Formats: structure tokens, C-alpha cells, sequence
């Protein structure tokens, strides 16, 4: 049956949640909503509860809400943020106006833990292994993160990791900002229709930073960042130039003085040669030629962690809704069906 709900004001907004969730405390901002820590008395888990802000105020918002719920409901993997619960105080579709999403409460994001700090090779191995393990799963469902960065990697005290905010402005991408430093050049500069390996570029940037304690490509703007990238990996050859479908972007790239790829062993001085090799395979300008998550897990760098029988893939994920044009109430009804049909994990 329907649980008993109780009301509380937290972020100058009234939160209405089932009794099972106790000791609500603000954590901060989440994607498209605010997040509270809580204790789930039913499972004994410390949980993060996100209340979506105005989830059905427009078509964009309504579809966005449906999108996030569909994504979270699908993801069932140790290294990916999944859905422990989803609820609404609404008793019917006509009353339906709020959506609350529940997942594991994590200790900190990777950024807050590692900033300015050089990690030991074993710690890097374990962290990157988990990211790749989660990404293999995400990619197998034909989902792309698109925005992978340290702040979207949630980690506990024992370094257990989960990927947050997968599959989801111009101002926040401007200037000397971490929001752009981990982005593949093809997505940063709209070169072409990009693939799953945009995420692998991001993993390369994250891995380098864990190994050195320094941002790999701390560009002051898009152009400065491109220059930093091209200095390391070399200017594109004729082969990649043809794949840049944007005539304007292709034309600009051609104006740059050619540079050869640098020696990664001279860039990452002292690093495990296996780590250097993997970075070389991740940080390839031509996305067609980048290592995949599945391939990277089999790389000798992860010898102590790799297990082909314990690196699962996802069930098929139907995202035909993405190409669908619907009204607010139609997206709302689809979302409502997904809320009501939710079955909690074991
Ligand atoms: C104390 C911080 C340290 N931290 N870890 C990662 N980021 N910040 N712990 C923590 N735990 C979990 C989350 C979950 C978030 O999104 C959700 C996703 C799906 C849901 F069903 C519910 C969510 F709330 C989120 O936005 N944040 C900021 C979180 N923060």
C-alpha cells in the first residue's frame, strides 16, 4: 500500500517523504534538483534523496524528468549510481507534480578527495578500473555519459566508486573551468556526430590528473584548451580532417601549424610504463581509434583487478522516446507510469 508521508521545510521548500526516511539534512545541489542525506529505516542504508525542481514546468523539463527516471531505473551496477527508490506524495496522475529520487549516500566526489594531490599507482589502478567497469556497463546499453569529470565520480572511504549524472549551458563552459577540461575535442568544438569514446577521452584526462596531481588540459578557453591538447597528441592528419563534418571547424584546424605527437613517457615522468601505454591509447584525437571500455579493462595495467566474469553488461535500453515529440501531460503520464511500476532492488 501507500506509505505515510510527513512534511518538512529544508531548502526553503516543503519536502514530503515516506516515514521510512529519517534525519533529512541538506547535502547541496544535484542535477536539476536539490539533494538531502537521510537514513532509510527500512534498509538501514544512508541515502541521498533528490527532489526535482519544477519537473513538469515545460516540455524540456518534462522530457528531462522522464529521461533521468528512465536512466536511473535501468542502471543496476556496482560502479553506477542506481535507483533505490522513487516516490511522489501524489495519490493520482492529476495530483502528480513532484518527483523524489533515492540512491546511496556517497562520502565525497573525486574532486574533493584528490585535488592538487598525486595518487599512488595502486590507487589510480583501482579508481580507473572501477570507472571503466561502470563505463563498460553504461556503454553496453548504448548510453553515453557525455560529461564525465571528477565531480561526477562519487567515492566512499574505501575508494569504492560510482558514476553519477550519466546521459543527461554555454556560459558555464566558458573560460578557465573544470566543466570543459575533461571534454573530448570533437564535442568541445562540435566537429562531428560523436560516439561513446568521448567518455574514454574523459577517463584519460582523469587518469592523468590522478597520476600527476595536475589538470591535464587546464585551458583558459576553448581555443587555449585545443592548443594544449594538440601540443600533446599532435595536430590531426588528413584521415581525421575528413571526418570533421563541420566545414568551419575543419577549416580552422587546418590553419594551425602542424605539431607531432609528444613522447608520453617524457610527459608523465616516473609513471608506470603500463599507465603511460594506456594513456596513449585513450588520448587519441581520432575517436574511431580510441580504446573502448571493454578493451581497456583487459589492458595489462589492470592485471590485479581484471576479471572477465565479473565485468557485467547491461540489459537493452530503449531510448526511442528521445526522437519522440510529446506534450507536457504526455511526458508527465509516462513519468507517472515509471514511478508507480518501480520495483526496489534486493
Ligand atoms: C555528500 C555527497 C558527496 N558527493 N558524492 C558525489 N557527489 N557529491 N554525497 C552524495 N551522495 C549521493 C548523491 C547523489 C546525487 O544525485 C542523485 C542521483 C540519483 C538519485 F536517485 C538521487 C540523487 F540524489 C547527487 O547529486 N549528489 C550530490 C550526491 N552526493
Amino acid at each position: 500500500e501507500r506509505p505515510t508521508f510527513y512534511r518538512q521545510e529544508l531548502n526553503k521548500t516543503i519536502w514530503e517523504v515516506p516515514e521510512r526516511y529519517q534525519n533529512l539534512s541538506p547535502v547541496g545541489s544535484g542535477a536539476y534538483g536539490s539533494v538531502c542525506a537521510a537514513f532509510d529505516t527500512k534498509t538501514g542504508l544512508r541515502v541521498a534523496v533528490k527532489k526535482l525542481s519544477r519537473p513538469f514546468q515545460s516540455i524540456i523539463h518534462a522530457k528531462r524528468t522522464y529521461r533521468e527516471l528512465r536512466l536511473l531505473k535501468h542502471m543496476k551496477h556496482e560502479n553506477v549510481i542506481g535507483l533505490l527508490d522513487v516516490f511522489t506524495p501524489a495519490r493520482s496522475l492529476e495530483e502528480f507534480n513532484d518527483v523524489y529520487l533515492v540512491t546511496h549516500l556517497m562520502g565525497a566526489d573525486l574532486n574533493n578527495i584528490v585535488k592538487c594531490q598525486k595518487l599512488t599507482d595502486d590507487h589510480v589502478q583501482f579508481l580507473i578500473y572501477q570507472i571503466l567497469r561502470g563505463l563498460k556497463y553504461i556503454h553496453s546499453a548504448d548510453i553515453i555519459h557525455r560529461d564525465l569529470k571528477p565531480s561526477n565520480l562519487a567515492v566512499n572511504e574505501d575508494c569504492e566508486l560510482k558514476i553519477l549524472d550519466f546521459g543527461l549551458t554555454d556560459d558555464e563552459m566558458t573560460g578557465y573551468v573544470a566543466t570543459r577540461w575533461y571534454r573530448a575535442p570533437e564535442i568541445m568544438l562540435n566537429w562531428m556526430h560523436y560516439n561513446q569514446t568521448v567518455d574514454i577521452w574523459s577517463v584519460g584526462c582523469i587518469m592523468a590528473e590522478l597520476l600527476t596531481g595536475r589538470t591535464l588540459f587546464p585551458g583558459t578557453d576553448h581555443i587555449d584548451q585545443l592548443k594544449l591538447i594538440l601540443r600533446l597528441v599532435g595536430t590531426p592528419g588528413a584521415e581525421l580532417l575528413k571526418k570533421i563534418s563541420s566545414e568551419s571547424a575543419r577549416n580552422y584546424i587546418q590553419s594551425l601549424t602542424q605539431m607531432p605527437k609528444m613522447n608520453f613517457a617524457n610527459v608523465f615522468i616516473g609513471a608506470n610504463p603500463l599507465a603511460v601505454d594506456l594513456l596513449e591509447k585513450m588520448l587519441v584525437l581520432d575517436s574511431d581509434k580510441r580504446i573502448t571500455a571493454a578493451q581497456a579493462l583487459a589492458h595489462a595495467y589492470f592485471a590485479q583487478y581484471h576479471d572477465p566474469d565479473d565485468e557485467p553488461v547491461a540489459d537493452p535500453y530503449d531510448q526511442s522516446f528521445e526522437s519522440r515529440d510529446l506534450l507536457i501531460d504526455e511526458w508527465k503520464s509516462l513519468t507517472y507510469d515509471e514511478v508507480i511500476s518501480f520495483v526496489p532492488p534486493p
